[PDB]
């Protein structure tokens, strides 16, 4: 028996749905702290405690560009909490930065009893994603943080493609027609350099750089690759593992690649 599997024997239909089993409600953090912003999404009714995922933006971006992970993933049973950055001009490090401190006031929440996620959260599992430039502050919050149990960044971009020391589960979301990140000087490169861990690297056909984010027209593939590696990494649910490992036989897949998924 795995003590934090939680929600009912998932399906292709029940993950490329657009809200997983559980009830979602959100608020706004009172006083952020260590990041400019941020609002928590959380399940009502998820039956136990659950991990949390903190998401960052892109390079000039706010919340809106990442929102719609925020209900998606919560439904499906995490804590998640999509951040603003002290300044839309950080860099992937202050981004690597403020998203490990969104986390860590997760973690104040589960411990505070006017909070609507008092001991909601397993604090134990987290995970960690975002765009662009918070893509690449994901992917060194995974090296800085190997405890961390999933990444799942998206059109990634950092000065350097060398993550060589992630340990963690990651998940690489590419846009092929991406002219910011090129896919081949940007998300590939970052993907092969990863050695030890579990990986993934999934290529959204005629993407731009966006094509991850809010108001996206591949919701459907792109939250059931998202909520699989979330569940199967942060939950060890292996009742995902297939959703987790599979190349998904879309036609919106122009890249697909794994490695050491299980
Ligand atoms: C973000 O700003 C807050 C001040 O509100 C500060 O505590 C934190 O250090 C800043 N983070 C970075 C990485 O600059
Ligand atoms: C969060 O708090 C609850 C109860 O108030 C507790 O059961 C749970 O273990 C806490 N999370 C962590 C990681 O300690
Ligand atoms: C990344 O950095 C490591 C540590 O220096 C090095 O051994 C390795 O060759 C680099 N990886 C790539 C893909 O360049
Ligand atoms: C992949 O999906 C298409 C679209 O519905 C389907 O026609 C095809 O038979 C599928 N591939 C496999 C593995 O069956």
């Amino acid at each position: 028996f795995n003590p934090y599997a939680r929600g009912p024997n998932p399906t292709a239909a029940s993950l490329e749905a657009s809200a997983g089993p559980f009830t979602v409600r959100s608020f706004t953090v009172s006083r952020p702290s260590g990041y400019g912003a941020g609002t928590v999404y959380y399940p009502t009714n998820a039956g136990g405690t659950v991990g949390a995922i903190a998401i960052v933006p892109g390079y000039t971006a706010r919340q809106s560009s990442i929102k719609w992970w925020g209900p998606r993933l919560a439904s499906h049973g995490f804590v998640v909490i999509t951040i603003d950055t002290n300044s839309t001009l950080d860099q992937p490090e202050s981004r690597s930065s403020q998203q490990m401190a969104a986390l860590r006031q997760v973690a104040s929440l589960n411990g505070t009893s006017s909070s609507p996620i008092y001991g909601k959260v397993d604090t134990a599992r987290m995970g960690v994603m975002g765009w662009s430039m918070g893509g690449g502050g994901s992917l060194i919050s995974a090296a800085n943080n190997p405890s961390l149990k999933a990444a799942a960044p998206q059109a990634p971009w950092h000065s350097s493609t060398n993550f060589s020391s992630v340990t963690v589960p990651t998940l690489i979301f590419a846009c092929e027609n991406d002219s910011i990140a090129p896919v081949a000087s940007s998300a590939l490169p970052i993907y092969d350099s990863m050695s030890q861990n579990a990986k993934q690297f999934l290529e959204i056909c005629g993407g731009s750089h966006s094509c991850a984010n809010s108001g996206n027209s591949n919701q459907a593939l792109i939250g059931k690759k998202g909520v699989a590696w979330m569940k199967r990494f942060m939950d060890n649910d292996t009742r995902y593992s297939t959703f987790a490992c599979e190349n998904p036989n879309s036609t919106a897949v122009c890249d697909f690649r794994t490695a050491n998924c299980s």
